[PDB]
């Protein structure tokens, strides 16, 4: 089950970064992601390749023009054919965590509108697009990072692109001594239940140290919630 | 004043999304941002140049390898000389916002480590890194978007880059009327107290309407008590 999903940008090239390079460059030339884009550059009329426009009421930048974004948008969902969900990626949105990307990687089809300049006029909002969403609480010059988030976290879930609440355990891999730092002991060990059960504990202890919240939207399993209570104690010592 | 940004990236070329684009590509060719990238696979030594390696513990995926990888970061920090700061990017890092950018804006160098595979491994962390950050809680194939997305945001506060903690307003421009919408009749008035003054009541309700948890976070002016106030009671009736 594959993914397709369109993009609507000025700056189509910086695709390339995720079509490219790494897991999600082999997900598109194995047919599994496909990525394609469409420029409002290439849907304007004028000399200049208009893509900007000033906004009503004033202010200091642009907004992008509404006929070349609009067409392009048109002609993206044209291409997509019927079920694609059409999200524009802005601070404005909802903003994306792993339930929100597993929740997305449940559709075959996505158009991604890319804004630029200070952004885009909101009545396109509110007749092109199903859903806004936001890749975090901070300003950037352009959707195509987020878009670009988005794809990444959403392919990982795609079959064939790969080879629970808490943050990660540490990693360790070779040399098993490091500028005076030894491997833990129990990952040496090979008693494959003793290593499991660290992990937990020390994925339990890192978010209660670092993100506390995240603890309290879980429903701790009995042995989640003995780890924890081992991993505070010796916290505490 | 410029800013010197280290990257340590198994894909350097991702880079370009940045370098050669948009309002951080003119930031590039005007040296008002740098963007230096050292690759692990440069530091390699055997045939295969061999850049991963198994996790102590076993597991399902492959750590980097650690001596590439810090030799990679020693080179750039021989090339940052004093006072950079280094970070690893990771779910595990403290979690980015807009706030979080403006600290980091602050530093004249940045060194970005960008992990692969199932990461780093912990005593580089220990050892090399100065802080971990996030761009959200979600999980994605590198780090390189989450540089980038990190990069973007701070380009944006070095001077001659660019030509308060609520949501955007909405934007319009032409036409006067789309698909039936018209413009709100105020931003067509000139009246530019009266267009400031709706401009931000619109974000007061938009925030106070989607993300009302942020509202919480500040102290509001008389001001915009008042406009919070008018919104609520029209969105009441
Ligand atoms: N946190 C985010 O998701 C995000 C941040 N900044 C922007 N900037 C664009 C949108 C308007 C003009 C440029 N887009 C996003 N999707
Ligand atoms: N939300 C984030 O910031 C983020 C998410 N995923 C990753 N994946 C890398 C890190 C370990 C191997 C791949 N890095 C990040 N910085």
């Amino acid at each position: 089950s594959h993914m397709w999903i369109g993009v609507i940008s000025l700056f189509p090239e910086m695709f390339k970064a995720i079509t490219e390079f790494g897991v999600t460059g082999r997900a598109v030339k194995h047919n599994l992601l496909k990525v394609e884009c469409w420029n409002p550059r290439d849907f304007t009329f004028d000399k200049h390749k208009t893509v900007d426009d000033r906004p009503y009421g004033g202010g200091p930048g642009m907004l992008m023009m509404v006929q070349p974004l609009r067409d392009a948008i048109h002609t993206a969902k044209a291409a997509a054919g019927e079920g694609a969900k059409v999200i524009y990626l802005s601070p404005q949105g909802r903003k994306l965590d792993q339930g929100g990307v597993t929740e997305l990687a449940q559709n075959q089809k996505l158009i991604l509108v890319c804004g630029r300049y200070e952004g885009i006029d909101e009545r396109l909002i509110q007749t092109e697009i199903d859903e806004e969403w936001s890749i975090g609480d901070y300003v950037l010059t352009g959707g195509e990072l987020p878009a670009m988030t988005l794809i990444d976290a959403v392919a990982r879930f795609i079959p064939g692109v790969l080879g629970d609440g808490l943050l990660d355990c540490p990693h360790y891999t070779r040399p098993e001594v490091l500028e005076g730092l030894t491997v833990p002991p129990v990952l040496m060990s090979g008693h494959h239940e003793e290593i499991r059960k660290w992990r937990l504990k020390q994925s339990l202890q890192r978010t209660w140290l670092r993100r506390p919240e995240l603890l309290e939207g879980l429903a701790l399993t009995d042995e989640q919630r003995k780890l924890l209570k081992e991993a505070q104690a010796e916290h505490n010592s």
